[PDB]
């Protein structure tokens, strides 16, 4: 895998190559998410289909569930679009609190992540109080 290949470079963290890698990843996820949203939309235009009196009860509260997913989903898209821009500005891959590098492994599992590990530990530790 290119993942294998990538997880072998060194203090070349976020060079033109490494960046080009994640731009690919993100865009793929973007198109995937985009098309999945389009799904949950028509999946909604199926509860807008002519309603009946009896099935009205559950069908409404089912539409209620959809709208929250469709909402989570729609936001996730922006999260990606934001990271895709971070890449353009050349601010990608770096921890926002401390300019420190965000793990390459880390970024692989969540390309969308904005903090490095220890920053997250410290932010979760504040949350505890």
């Amino acid at each position: 895998a290119e993942q294998e290949l990538l997880a072998q470079p060194d203090a070349a963290y976020m060079d033109e190559a490494q960046q080009d890698f994640f731009r690919d990843l993100l865009l793929r996820q973007r198109q995937e998410l985009q098309a999945r949203i389009e799904g949950e939309f028509g999946e909604l235009r199926d509860l807008e289909r002519p309603s009946d009196e009896a099935d009205l009860a559950s069908r409404e509260e089912q539409r209620q569930w959809q709208l929250r997913l469709l909402e989570r989903e729609k936001k996730l898209l922006d999260k990606i679009d934001e990271a895709l821009e971070r890449l353009a500005r050349g601010d990608y891959g770096w921890c926002q609190e401390t300019g420190e590098p965000i793990g390459l492994r880390r970024l692989l599992l969540r390309p969308t992540a904005t903090l490095c590990i220890e920053a997250k530990e410290r932010q979760e530790k504040r949350e505890r109080h």
